[PDB]
């Protein structure tokens, strides 16, 4: 279903989010840091990661034109962000 997030989100989805993002690097997430010892945090917690590395990798292919990227984002970047969404449990962040 879409237009509606999870209650919460597993702190695994936030250490598995943010790493795959690592193959390219982390903008927002080199200042922060993930999620341990921790029984589960809010949706809110994880969007902060998606939408941190979606408005990141924006830039990233920025140098691109609009119809050579997704939205607003690489094709390849995408995945990264899209993968790390599919962990987290969100569609709406």
């Amino acid at each position: 279903g879409a237009m509606a997030n999870p209650k919460t989100i597993k702190a695994a989805a936030y250490n598995q989010a943010r790493s795959t993002l690592a193959d390219a690097g982390s903008r927002t997430a080199a200042k922060s840091h993930p999620i341990h010892g921790k029984t589960d945090v809010p949706v809110s917690y994880g969007t902060s990661l998606l939408a941190a590395a979606r408005d990141e990798f924006r830039q990233a292919d920025k140098k691109l034109p609009a119809k050579d990227k997704k939205s607003d984002m690489s094709i390849a970047h995408y995945n990264a962000v899209h993968s790390a969404a599919k962990t987290m449990g969100i569609d709406t962040w």
